[PDB]
């Protein structure tokens, strides 16, 4: 049946004016001009001009905050009598602290010489992190898009459009196809910028998410809402000796995740960025790595036999019915779309979830004549995004905001 | 030397009837019809019909079972006298439990007031998981294949064949090439379905495999063979106080892997599925994500100059000699093939490992005239799979089953 | 503006002598011969010969050493009096050991019957690994390149060149384009060879790097500099009983990472290798997996309208100014290049970082007429590599060595 998702052309190669076929780095732009033969005139020439922008990476991201370095500290506070809750402890002022209480445990083989208590008091053990310093900014990739602006001019008619890395642009007599390739980044990668965005960063595959312990990548994060402190990898001990104050011991890791990373820094992957652009839910940049190459094919055919394979009689109207799920999420939001099809018995097409600035996901819709209900998934966006059901360049007149994502550590 | 692995055509573009070149979403089908000029007749027309199915993902998988939620529980059982083995404990009835025994350790600074024992008895500490509930079904990806059914009709001759995502189909006068792209899934990804397959799921990159501790993704799994219980991340302590029964303490993680995941659910990647088909060793589905696009090129040339580049004089016969390794495995099985070559001094070709329904791997064989011994690797399959050495559409007359895979946790 | 990075051709398809378009396995070579029509003579024919090598994988690697199996051992050494430093312990001779000291802690509820000490002596607890045996060799992937040697002969002129997997080769009348595909390996993957390189190996996504605990993949590594021993996942305990020598206990993992891996071996991905070649900073091989296919397109056009799209008037000279960063690193080294442009107002081109044998990275340089300062990133190489700024086939006359990478565990 009908579909408008085939983006390309049918041609008779005998009737083709020009074909360009080449490899181009993702971070390279390209310009091409040529005077083509006027078949009707054969005196005055028809200009052809092609412009391809550099490929721009658009990563929907989660702002994870600032990764922090810190120094590990362990302190003992002993009281012969009294519950642990009775006393204040110096570590309770720290950015991060964890306290283990040995309450009502005094005994004459573990007491200082001035303490005759038995089953009393408190040995309070405190681990606290201080000298907290931001070492960089951290982003988690929600999704990736790779686009070039493509401008075609043949005679006096120009068409410019943003084209994704494995898509084609088709005009009256011109087809430009991009064939993507290698992807350096993957969804759920974590990017760490140790300095300004322009200086590039490090890719981490195993940034701590469901359990963060001191020593992990991402163990200590500073966010606008506050510190997010790690758990401890190791365990406390109350060392006892006759006529001696108890001594807190900790047997686990005492070196921050940042210092452990730096010690073996060259185990990780760097990436570099040019022209970075930061937005509410996204980072855009051009990767100066010229080893990443796309394949480009351009056809010009001013002949009646040139076919736009996306052309169908089918027409659709869209309305955004409901939403659930979250913005800024790799799980995403689910948009419910009412899609009405005319002029065709059936129509396979692509329905997109877009806000006023950007699209966040597209679903193949198998439509039948009349009304259809289509669920589509979007990933990314922010709390102000009004998500709409869209097709080609047209969107529904109303949009819906999604809920806030769930990105909480349990402790 | 000769090879039949080049799937494509040589043509004179002047002698080409038609070329289609376009981008198509993996989840889109496409149909194209055209009446082509009869060069011998030029009155009656020759029909051309192209049909491309939607691309189907075939993932060989490991059925990891059901991921379970649970509640953490800690209990103390003290006996003044008697070995720990002498007594039964209530946690010994649980789906998962871990017990730490403090045996023959009684002393007058750690005993209840009715216990004068010294170096006797037992403080038994039990961690047990209860309220076990399945939260979803889990599959590990062994391998991935992406195929479309491609049908070509020119005049009265039709050819339909399954074509992989970076392969070509060649008939007498027609070539259809697919150029694959982005892959959302990777081998060793773990897929979690929280509900029916049709509702999609979550991708996990770090599902616990060699060490599973309570709190990890995949910590508690229910399989047909029984529960697979996690180890503990943390350590026990016997808290002592005069004239008091010992109290078991546990300092580690007490929150299940499921609850930790849900708390930060939007850190993970969702995927959606249509038309899912479950089999003994595999899951097949169509991904409704229309942002994944393949490149398609179609050539029609009813001219004598159209060359099938896969044509050679070389002929082979195959026999399956032996096997080792495992089914259902990302390491795979190794099939030993005796391949006999005639009509050519040398022949580079592809030898496949297939059962009666499916192929599981292909190896480039550098053959010389006469008999050859070729080792090929297959991944996936099940205990009933009779694996055969195959070439093109022909297989050896005998096959061999592989051994069961090793997928055991140590404790 | 001008760029030489577009590798391909502009043609009039009517003026094309021949087009080949086909899919080819990465591990397949291919040969094609044809006698083409001489347009000037039309009696004697012009030979065309195409040869494509098998695709070679070049992985820049880090030699991580040998992964070791071992047996866990725990021993107690008690002394009624004396500091722990006073005594030698048998575990101090082991390849790996970790010692926990309970110093000055004697008491009459934890002493052997011959020890009346109070707050004296030492219970020394030693974990040591013995029966250390190498189980395989380990390499971490720094970067990946996929190349074919491509030879073109038309008449008496031959051109052979190494072509990357998404690049094109252009001669006077011939264009050969490669379109890459699926990549089985990723940067930062860890490869384990349990035997000779020819027997293949296992891919690990989560080899321990910043924290290695006994039981992890990569926990125990033997390098030329010495053993790199893991930390412990678990904690010690001094078990006390009246009239009994203290007993050291360890509650954590006691099974090596190798044994845990082997127990669930079929959870991991195997890969196979042919014609492996080992060098100071790299491993090269051909993957016999024939399911990995590239797309190949060949155009021959002996017509004046055939355009080399890489041709520009722009000319550059290079000098290598300075370097920082490290060899053998996925973070890489940063080479500072002085690039001088003539014949053009502006020129977008690719500047490479190469030593005498190999290139390690390329950067898109946006040059303006006159002198430019360009920073480029290279990954890989070794301590003897003299890295140079290069363009096309030309390099600066001087090069600079980089510093040694930081690949240290903290303990
Ligand atoms: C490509 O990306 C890498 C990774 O980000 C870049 O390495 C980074 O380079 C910056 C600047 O050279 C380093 O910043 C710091 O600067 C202070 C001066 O304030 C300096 O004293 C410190 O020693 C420190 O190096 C940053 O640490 C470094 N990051 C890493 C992970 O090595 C690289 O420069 C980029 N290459 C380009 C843009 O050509
Ligand atoms: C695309 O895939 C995602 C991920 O699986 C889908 O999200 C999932 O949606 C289902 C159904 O809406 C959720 O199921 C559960 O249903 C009960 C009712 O019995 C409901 O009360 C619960 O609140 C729960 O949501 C499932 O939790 C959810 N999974 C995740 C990880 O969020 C999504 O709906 C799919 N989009 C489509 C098919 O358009
Ligand atoms: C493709 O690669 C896999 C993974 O390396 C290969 O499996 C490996 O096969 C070798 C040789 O068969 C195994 O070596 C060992 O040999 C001793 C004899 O000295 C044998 O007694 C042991 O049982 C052991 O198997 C190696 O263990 C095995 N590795 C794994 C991870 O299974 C496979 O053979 C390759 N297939 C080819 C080259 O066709």
């Amino acid at each position: 049946g009908w579909t408008d998702t085939a983006h390309g052309s049918g041609i008779i190669p005998m009737k083709t004016d020009l074909e360009l076929d080449f490899s181009l780095p993702s971070s390279a732009s390209y310009t091409y001009r040529r005077q083509l033969q006027n078949p009707a005139n054969e005196q005055e020439k028809i200009p052809f001009h092609l412009q391809l922008s550099k490929q721009v990476i658009h990563a929907e991201i989660q702002h994870l905050g600032h990764w922090m370095d810190a120094t590990f500290n362990l302190k003992t506070a002993f009281h012969c009598y009294g519950s642990c809750e009775k006393y204040a402890y110096p570590w309770q002022t720290a950015g991060c602290f964890i306290e283990k209480d040995y309450e009502y445990e005094t005994g004459w083989g573990c007491n200082p010489p001035d303490c005759p208590g038995v089953g009393t008091g408190c040995t309070a053990c405190g681990v606290y992190l201080d000298k907290l310093k931001s070492v960089g900014k951290v982003f988690k990739i929600v999704s990736l898009r790779y686009t070039r602006k493509v401008c075609i001019q043949l005679g006096t008619e120009q068409t410019c459009k943003t084209v994704d890395s494995n898509d084609c642009l088709i005009t009256t007599s011109v087809k430009v196809c991009l064939i993507g390739t290698i992807s350096k980044f993957q969804p759920s990668d974590t990017l760490l910028f140790l300095g300004p965005l322009q200086q590039g960063g490090l890719i981490f595959k195993q940034w701590c998410t469901t359990t963060c312990q001191f020593g992990d990548p991402g163990d200590i994060m500073s966010t606008p809402t506050g510190m997010k402190c790690p758990e401890l990898n190791g365990s406390f001990r109350k060392k006892c000796a006759f006529a001696t104050t108890p001594v807190c011991q900790f047997d686990g890791n005492t070196i921050s995740g940042y210092k452990r990373m730096i010690a073996t820094k060259d185990s990780f992957q760097s990436f570099n960025v040019t022209e970075p652009h930061i937005s509410t839910s996204a980072l855009e940049w051009i990767d100066p790595d010229s080893s990443l190459r796309d394949h480009i094919n351009v056809i010009v055919s001013r002949d009646l036999s040139f076919q736009d394979l996306s052309e169908t009689p089918c027409q659709i109207d869209l309305a955004t019915a409901s939403i659930d799920g979250a913005w800024g999420s790799g799980v995403g939001f689910n948009l419910v779309c009412t899609v009405s099809l005319t002029e065709c018995s059936a129509f396979l097409t692509s329905i997109k979830a877009c806000d006023a600035a950007m699209c966040y996901g597209s679903t193949t819709a198998n439509l039948v004549r009349g009304q259809n209900t289509i669920h589509i998934v979007g990933k990314g966006g922010h709390s102000g995004s009004k998500f709409m059901c869209c097709h080609d360049t047209k969107c529904s007149s109303t949009g819906l905001v999604a809920a806030a994502p769930h990105l909480d550590r349990v402790t």
